[PDB]
């Protein structure tokens, strides 16, 4: 149906995009970057993340496909050489949609902003020490002191979460995972020191203790927030949908990205 | 209805057990340790684990309650001082049952044994180096070399799993978590180096590479298995049921066991 | 001889400082904050670090003493209640000096700045991804990608180094320790993934790969450096000297700060 | 002078050994496996460790050389293809000896055994839970509960130590490093949770708390010790000497074994 293609913008990805557009022109496929139903991202995982955020208001109407023109990017299902086969399979249709969970971040001030993450949302201080009270379902759980906190989706667990020692979670699990960045632990300061995995409908709230200014990232996007009263995390009701044309199981995707390929 | 009480066996737990039996005698409660419907464990988490295994064939007919006579044992909901209040609340009934997921381990030979775990199942070598191929849903994922592997239930994630760097998982999540014990990683040997969290219906199979003898633990119970062809892990269809008389959320239980109490 | 006293500046530390100055006035002790031979820091480890940096040009002429007015600060040897005993012991003299190793950081541009650290020197990016080549004694060792790097002195190993998973090193060992902050490791990116401990006379050089702007911290002090060609680390030839009046072994100091007190 | 050659015993290593013996026969080199001055190990690091232990009573009279016939074994300096060049260089002599530190383990009973380690000494329980008091220079430092403890030499820090999260230490540093295996940490049980690095002349003593039977390994060799009163660790006064014919710096050796080669 209606589709669009985003490109990383180097010569290789732009040319692949032009060639796929020409192939789509041989079928009943209209290029429409306002209301696409298929969004193809040609590049790396950053390109894919940007495509997701370009269309985060129409996630229920869109299925995503990623082509990696660099290394195997984690959200990519296709190598450039297979682009023509993808054009054909997509043109016919009847593919199967797979959905991954997303993370909702709410930032309250003294007003309210919400963000959606496909990989993770992180919070750090705007310069001074980072100290927050971590409140789970209204239960005061710990006072965190350290460099920051990372809350990850299942598909994000192989990203920043992994570098911070988090568990890799299969994306059929509707959960979010909280990991610590360089927590201090001594006689007077104590944190849990393990990643925490939360189900859908649990709410994790971070509440400032002294400083109220924080640097909050959502996927690639980092923003300074001033005068914050609360940062709230929960599994979103929204999901991202992928078009799948063949089996590529998550654990094989993990194997291919981290073990050998 | 029918109940029984297991005790750690020290003077404090035996006397509490005798006093609770006397209190139950004032209600319509028959002591029956063949077909109980309520199993009370008085001791620590080891006592509770032994009670679970004493009745693992009647898990669908039983609700468990733990009293800790030492430190706050993780599966315990009651301190000894509250025993009389428990007798009363239990006598009336109408309490709410909560269920935690369990782990099924299958060991195949050259014959087949199955075990059920509430905390975890671990595998180590019987003396020589431990090397196994890890196969996930028939996908060859890694060759593990190291000291051993631990597969944990959600409620077990605060136990051995935690010491091995695993994530703590809320027990409403029907999953199991695989953690590494001292994996070797160099130019020639590679493992994933993160805990892995698996949903229900995924099967993780360990397949021997050289040595076929393994020491397999299920909760406290360690057994030498010889001539092993495969060890298979999956989330069990069986669940353990707890009798709950008041709110004691898992994350508060974690707070009280690890942060402060 | 000549001494001075720095204070954290709260009411408790200022009053202790005034009372110690009055006690010193009863001996042959001149207050001199230009050329002291004894520097007393009253506060926490931050106060002590600031005192060290206030006098880093006269380290060979100075012995430091720390009083902690908060929790046991790691560099502190005295509680406030013992201040009068310290005045007396110090007045007589004949105490023993103990020396800890220090870290030299050199930052080269396209010009050169040097810094001395008692705890550690860290490097992060000024916004974009952090990528540096790590060169040890002119040997290209790894390309580091992640959040940053921390180089610690022995006495700093219980500070930020510890939170990053580094080893605690006894300060009689003339060494520095490099730890990673959230390194990425996948099929294409590889780091050593262990802390590294370097002897005196080894030089660790960080060399930019793309971005040349870095945020470099030395103890509490964080500075944006632009147009960096190289950051070089080595154990300094300079040492910090403490006045010791009684045994307080490093491993007891560690026990008291992290295990119980 | 007098030399001997140990072989892993596969066809490749036995033939290399025979060919080197024939080459040595063309010089003033006597084969003597009672009092060698050069010990050549042909195989892997296990072969090298066995050669070290075969001659641990004559370490001051011996220089070791390792040839790896498998992967780059860490203690190996030569590939098989260079064997003839080694014969020649060794025949002439005038090579430089390099020394690495060693670890002394003393096991006291209710009698005394001492062992020397090139990689590490580990202690685990003989079946039950492992609990020991850790005493550093007669200072009670922690009660360790977990799977076991590993004490490593500098050259051993890239071995089991590395898998347990220890730091890699340059072998010019006369030290030993203690790492934890799966320590338990909760409200009631506390360990330091970081590797500890000890200088020469510090003594680390492990003292049993309940069970007195332990499985103690020294390099590859694992032994059940019963009725143990104390296990004591210290940097040995003895050193192992390597014959070096060219530069192969430790950090390049680490790079080649863990980063790429
Ligand atoms: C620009 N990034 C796009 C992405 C991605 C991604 N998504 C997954 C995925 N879901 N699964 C597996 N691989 C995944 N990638 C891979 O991550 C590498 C990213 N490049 S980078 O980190 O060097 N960089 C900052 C340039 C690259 O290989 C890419 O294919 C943002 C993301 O970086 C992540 N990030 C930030 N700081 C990090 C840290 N210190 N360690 C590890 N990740 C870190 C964070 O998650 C953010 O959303
Ligand atoms: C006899 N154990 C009973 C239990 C339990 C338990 N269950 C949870 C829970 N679900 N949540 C939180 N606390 C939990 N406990 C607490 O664990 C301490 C156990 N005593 S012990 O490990 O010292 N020991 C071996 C005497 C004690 O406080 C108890 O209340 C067996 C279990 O030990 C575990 N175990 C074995 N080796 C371990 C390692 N190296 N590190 C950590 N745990 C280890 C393994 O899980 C096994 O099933
Ligand atoms: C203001 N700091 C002074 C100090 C110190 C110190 N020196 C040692 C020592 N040698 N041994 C043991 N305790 C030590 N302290 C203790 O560290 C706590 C510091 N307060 S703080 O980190 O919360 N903060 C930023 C307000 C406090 O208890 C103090 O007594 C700077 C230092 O923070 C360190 N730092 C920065 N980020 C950190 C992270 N994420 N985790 C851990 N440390 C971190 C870094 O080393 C810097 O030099
Ligand atoms: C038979 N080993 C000989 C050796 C060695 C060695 N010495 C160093 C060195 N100094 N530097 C870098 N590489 C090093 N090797 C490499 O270690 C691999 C060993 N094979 S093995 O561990 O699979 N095995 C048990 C068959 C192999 O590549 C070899 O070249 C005993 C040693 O294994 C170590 N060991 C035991 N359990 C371990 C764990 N869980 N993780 C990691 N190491 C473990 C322990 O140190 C013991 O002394």
């Amino acid at each position: 149906m209606k589709y669009m293609i985003t490109s990383k913008g180097d010569e290789k990805s732009d040319l692949l995009r032009l060639n796929m557009i020409a192939g789509f022109g041989e079928y009943d496929m209209e290029y429409d970057d306002v209301e696409p139903e298929i969004v193809i991202s040609i590049g790396g995982d950053g390109t894919f993340l940007s495509a997701f955020h370009q269309y985060e208001e129409r996630l229920d109407e869109i299925a995503f496909i990623g082509i990696h023109t660099g290394h195997l990017g984690f959200y990519a299902d296709w190598r450039p050489a297979e682009a023509d086969k993808l054009v054909k399979l997509l043109a016919k249709g009847e593919y199967q949609k797979v959905s991954y969970p997303l993370l909702k971040t709410t930032v309250k001030y003294g007003k309210e902003a919400t963000y959606l993450a496909l990989n993770e949302s992180t919070v750090k201080s705007s310069g001074g020490p980072f100290v927050v009270d971590v409140v789970i379902n209204d239960i005061h759980f710990e006072r965190f002191r350290g460099d920051g906190l990372c809350m990850s989706t299942p598909s994000g667990t192989t990203a920043y979460n992994k570098s911070l020692g988090g568990a890799l979670m299969h994306p059929s699990i509707e959960a979010m995972q909280l990991t610590e960045m360089a927590s201090i632990n001594n006689r007077v300061y104590r944190t849990i020191g393990s990643p925490l995995v939360f189900p859908k409908h649990h709410v994790v709230s971070l509440q400032p203790v002294n400083d109220k200014d924080f640097q909050i990232s959502v996927d690639h996007l980092s923003i300074l927030h001033r005068d914050v009263q609360e940062i709230r995390y929960e599994v979103s009701a929204k999901k991202i949908h992928f078009a799948r044309f063949r089996s590529f199981p998550f654990w094989r995707r993990v194997h291919d990205s981290f073990i050998e390929d």
